[PDB]
């Protein structure tokens, strides 16, 4: 019906069959509806981006030259720089902010970061394959000037004309970075929101992206701002604790499967959960992050949900600073509302 | 024991008997301990005021010349100015901030203010006595320059030397006003806190003062800041709703009965409930309000409870302004803490 999820799997050209099938998606408790897949030249697509709603653009050629990328070509050409590689005991990658790690002395990491050369990432990977199992790796590394010449040529051949025009038309700030992501089949990036605009350019393999609007904050229960998992959902999507998180039962997502050549606009403050399909082999993505447009001169009501999220964050941070201890934030907030506003 | 309440009733000079007895106090659910009654010349008294804790000073002569005041002498001399007179259907006077009355269109007042000449206050009073019952009146009027000559002489003969030295030693701001209060026996001013320092100078009859420290905020459940009853306890002391207000069961007060010539220091942010004794006739009090000392240059931790109260107020006000509507404050606060900090 009007909940279709990712919709039917798309047919590859040349009668090559379905690129993926439903058996490759994980099972979750909530419904979803499709994110529209549109031509870059379609007015509707421009309309979505302007109104800060997700859209998959199928023909931008944004990273056309990178479509030839695989492990051998990258190992060959990407150079000798260090690469951040995250590892996990489970399919779920728990990212954490090392700087806030002191705020909760109690916190113990379930995801280790290791710096290593690209060829070492490739090896450890190969090792785990034949090994084999069960550790998972996810390379997540900003693209910098240490990259080899051929990678530089590829980068230069991205569709900067198109994306630069987007940046201009939306009044966004500057491109803050490109992130290279290379994951193992089954890898999951759990639901979280980012504060920057994102064009998610898919290169190799398929990723199922599940987005939730900023007005679903109440259903997704982010960690406290001072927590190392700031901006992530507390909810375990695999075993949701309806007692701690009752409104997760009301959550509705927007879902799509992106493949090579697709670009997903993930608007700032939109929650997103990203999974590399089961048994779909390695995945490669490059993200383009931009600072959002400056907040308007005179503020108009009613506020967007993302502005209320901003307010909440700011109150949290301010209490942390005023009280002199982030640990005291919750107890003051409780004192403030119990029998007064609840 | 170490909960004594007001303690034994004091013996009037000349074998005139107990000025009051326990039967004249209302019954409440919580325990109390006595506020110390000390000489103004006693170092301990200076110590309490400095550390912002209540003390009754028994010999300041602060309002010595006003000790002759009664209704006839005041009617005769206080002049022709208008006087604010509050009226109530019950013994409890519900004060409300008329300016915030728009914030809650739902709110309907249970306490009317009426302006009238002093002689009219005296008459309406007399009327109710013979009438008689059941309306209650409470005259509460700032002392201004419209007062007759004799009242001016009395005012000038207050002990300004003593109180001016207090103001100086505590580094307080300026005297912002003197309030004249004349109540009917049984009148109650319900628990609330003020943001200024207060010397409560008793003149005629007896008032039982029950104070709670600022760290009992969690037990006293003030109204939302934007509510017309801002700074008052939501709890009905006569029928406390332990379901809405469970921590009221943990509340402990400091209690005293003040009579003619006594001065009670009520420190800023300290809750206080004030009742004119049952069957003790008319009561007269003058309050002296001062702005507290400026907040210290470099803030030190740990914070005093009154500073956390200030923080909470400020967060409440800020949300009201940011959201554009005070009605939205509670729902945002709930969204902020549910499943996150509780
Ligand atoms: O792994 C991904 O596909 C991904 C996509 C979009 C994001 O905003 C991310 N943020 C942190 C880690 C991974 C991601
Ligand atoms: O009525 C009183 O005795 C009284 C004493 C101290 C206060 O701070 C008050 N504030 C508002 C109304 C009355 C009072
Ligand atoms: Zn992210
Ligand atoms: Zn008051």
């Amino acid at each position: 019906a009007v909940a279709s999820g990712s919709g039917e799997p798309r047919e590859e050209a040349g009668a090559l069959g379905p690129a993926w099938d439903e058996s490759q998606l994980r099972s979750y408790s909530f419904p979803t509806r499709p994110i529209p897949r549109l031509s870059q030249s379609d007015p509707r697509a421009e309309e979505l981006i302007e109104n800060e709603e997700p859209v998959v653009l199928t023909d931008t050629n944004l990273v056309y030259p990178a479509l030839k990328w695989d492990l051998e070509y990258l190992q060959e050409n990407i150079g000798n720089g260090d690469f951040s590689v995250y590892s996990a005991s489970t399919h779920k990658f728990l990212y954490y902010d090392e700087k806030k790690m002191a705020n909760f002395q109690n916190f113990k990491p379930r995801s280790n970061r290791e710096e290593m050369k690209f060829h070492e990432f490739v090896e450890k990977l190969q090792d785990i394959q034949q090994r084999g199992g069960e550790e998972r790796l996810y390379l997540q590394q900003t693209l910098n000037d240490t990259v080899g010449r051929k990678i530089v040529m590829d980068f230069l051949g991205f569709n900067w004309n198109w994306i630069n025009k987007q940046q201009g038309k939306r009044g966004w700030g500057q491109l803050t970075s490109n992130l290279l992501l290379i994951g193992m089949e089954g890898n999951v990036t759990p639901a979280h929101y980012d504060e920057q605009q994102n064009f998610f350019a898919q290169i190799k393999g398929y990723k199922r992206c599940i987005l939730f609007p900023p007005d679903q904050f109440e259903c997704l229960y982010p960690y406290p701002v001072h927590h190392p998992c700031d901006r992530q959902s507390q909810v375990d999507f695999d075993n949701p604790d309806y007692e701690r998180f009752p409104n997760f039962q009301n959550v509705v997502g927007y879902e799509t499967v992106v493949g090579p050549g697709d670009v997903l606009y993930i608007p700032m403050y939109w929650w997103h959960h990203i999974e590399s399909l089961l048994n779909g082999g390695i995945t490669i993505t490059v993200n383009f992050w931009y600072k959002g447009a400056p907040t308007p001169k005179r503020i108009e009501y009613p506020l967007k949900a993302h502005q209320k999220v901003a307010i909440m964050r700011n109150i949290e941070k301010m209490l942390g600073e005023a009280l002199g201890n982030p640990q005291e934030v919750g107890p003051l907030l409780n004192t403030m509302i119990k029998g007064r506003y609840n």
